[PDB]
Parts: C-alpha cells; structure tokens; sequence
C-alpha cells in the first residue's frame, strides 16, 4: 500500500501519447512529439496523505521481448484507452484486445475509457466516412462490449476540454484504495 503501481494502455490510438503528456502539464496539441519516450512519475495530495504514483507506457521496444506479463504482473489496475471517432478502433477492442487480454489472467478489475467524445466524428472527417458508409460508433454501442464479460465500469472523457480529466480523475482515486 506504500505504493500504487498502475499501467497505461490503449489499441494504437494516434493521439494516445498526446493523452499522457495533456495530464502531466497539458498539451492536446502535442504539435512537436519528444525523441525517445521516458515515464514520468507524479504524486497526488488527498485528503492529507501525498501517495506516488507510477505510470507506464510502452515506448516500441517490443522485439526487445519486454514480456509484460513478467509471469507474475506487478500491476494492481488496468487502464485502456480508445477512439469512438473511428469503427476500426472499435473492433480492434473486441479482435485483438477481448482474446489478448486471457494473457494477462482477468483477475484484477478492469475500466473502460472512452475519448475524444465532443468531436463525435467533426463534419469534415463524417464527409470521409460518409464515402465508405462507415458512419462513427455510438458510445452505447461500446458499453455493450465492455458488459459483455465483467466491465467494471465505463466512463467518456473529452482530452479537448478539461472535462475528461475531471471524469477519470475522481475514478482515479477509487482505484488508489484498491
């Protein structure tokens, strides 16, 4: 309990790093991305008791046969991130993340993050579906993925405006006690 170890993932997700730079400091924008990618660890005052808390991403690597699963996860919560905006992003959650996930044993409670709502697919981008008649998924369409197995809950957050940090920020803490 002296420390609260939680991991940072999402399925491709363009604008996936953008999303953890905005919380460091802000910085949707993201207009020049760093060189090699570090982690960055932070701390938040509650009630009185400052806990540390370290965020991992994964930073390509990979062929280095990282092997996350370590045969035994030091993680306590799983985050996931994903788009709306686009329908591959949709079954990409279900063809690779839903089977992948039987790797990391689901014993541990899971949450789902929806974001970039606000833009719902802006004008300009329904104009490129609209030539494939592919159209941009409901967020109701998602929750039934996610209460498909043993979704713990679900929440929408818009990075564009602060109003997604302020939904996952008071979720944030909840998993703190776990």
């Amino acid at each position: 309990m002296q420390t609260i170890k939680c991991v940072v993932v999402g399925d491709g997700a363009v604008g996936k790093t953008c999303l953890l730079i905005s919380y460091t400091t802000n910085k949707f924008p993201s207009e020049y991305v760093p060189a090699v990618f570090d982690n960055y660890a932070v701390t938040v005052m509650i009630g009185g008791e400052p806990y540390t808390l370290g965020l991992f991403d994964t930073a390509g690597q990979e062929d280095y046969d990282r092997l996350r699963p370590l045969s035994y996860p030091q993680t306590d919560v799983f985050l996931v991130c994903f788009s709306v905006v686009s329908p591959s992003s949709f079954e990409n959650v279900k063809e690779k993340w839903v089977p992948e996930i039987t790797h990391h044993c689901p014993k541990t409670p899971f949450l789902l993050v929806g974001t970039q709502i606000d833009l719902r697919d802006d004008p300009s981008t329904i104009e490129k579906l609209a030539k494939n008649k592919q159209k941009p998924i409901t967020p109701e369409t998602a929750e039934k993925l996610a209460r498909d197995l043993k979704a713990v809950k679900y929440v929408e957050c818009s990075a564009l405006t602060q109003k997604g940090l302020k939904n996952v920020f008071d979720e944030a803490i909840l998993a703190a006690l776990e």
